């Protein structure tokens, strides 16, 4: 017999209703194939999070153009814009391509992500880039900060929880790109800086995690999508997104953490 769907998924139900919208889940168990899904077929805005797969889109560059990673990007004022953390901090320099990867992933630096964008031909780059790897769902279209608007209906800047989680296993776990490629990856991930309270936070300390956040601003639409590694066990691959059908609905990143818990607890 097969797994009673209808049980597993209730507690999201629950949760969600509280919350006011909509919350999206996949989580995959790399040991046994077990998975936990809810509303995972459905679209869900990306908001920052699209900066994971845009730096495993850099690393794939890499693998045809050497010492890419190291090439100096020596950019203008014009390139910041607000929550650019750290690539504001370099203006007089400039950074190279793995700094400005890092600081996309780990920071969530829009100008970085809005720098490397127009390095991989823009946003139709990156979804060319997922598109190779079998994601026929991932979408991104727009620039920052245009690309956080979230307007319910929008399929603009999507995709779904299933197809992020079957993306970062591939990329993280799976040999969609060579060793050294993937585990910068799984190093950029691992080092995220914003994430604290949404995956981690439903994590024992002792399991290391990789994650990246999202946080449009409106429409009560946030996510963070990890792989956490279970000592002497198999890895997980999750991803929760929500969004919410008023502009002025909070987001939460206690439900975040909230529903990255039943989806773990649930596996197997
Ligand atoms: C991305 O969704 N961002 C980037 C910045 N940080 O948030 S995040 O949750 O760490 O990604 C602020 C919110 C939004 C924008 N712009």
């Amino acid at each position: 017999a097969t797994a009673l769907t209808n049980l597993v998924a209730e507690p999201f139900a629950k949760l969600e209703q509280d919350f006011g919208g909509s919350i999206g889940v996949y989580a995959m168990d790399t040991g046994s194939g077990a998975t936990v899904s809810y509303r995972a077929e459905e679209r869900f805005p990306l908001c920052s999070s699209f900066k994971g797969f845009l730096a495993a889109a850099v690393l794939a560059r890499s693998q045809q153009q050497a010492g890419l990673l190291d090439t100096p990007i020596r950019y203008g004022k014009n390139a910041l814009v607000p929550w650019s953390p750290i690539s504001e901090k370099y203006l007089t320099t400039g950074m190279t391509v793995a700094e400005l990867s890092a600081a996309a992933v780990q920071y969530s630096d829009n100008a970085a992500a809005n720098l490397l964008l127009k390095e991989l031909g823009g946003p139709a780059g990156l979804t060319a880039f997922m598109r190779s790897i079998g994601d026929t769902t991932f979408r991104l279209d727009r620039w920052e900060l245009e690309l956080n608007s979230a307007i319910p209906g929008d399929a603009r800047d999507t995709s779904s929880p299933r197809a992020v989680t079957e993306s970062l296993q591939k990329l993280t776990l799976g040999s969609a790109l060579a060793a050294p490629q993937r585990q910068q990856f799984v190093d950029w991930l691992k080092g995220n800086t914003t994430g604290n309270h949404r995956i981690r936070a439903a994590v024992p300390a002792d399991w290391a995690v990789g994650d990246k956040t999202g946080t449009c601003g409106v429409y009560g639409t946030a996510n963070d999508y990890a792989v956490v590694w279970p000592t002497g066990r198999a890895p997980i691959v999750l991803a929760v997104y929500t969004r919410a059908p008023n502009k002025d609905d909070k987001h939460s990143e206690a439900v975040i953490a909230a529903a990255a818990r039943l989806a773990l607890e649930g596996l197997g």
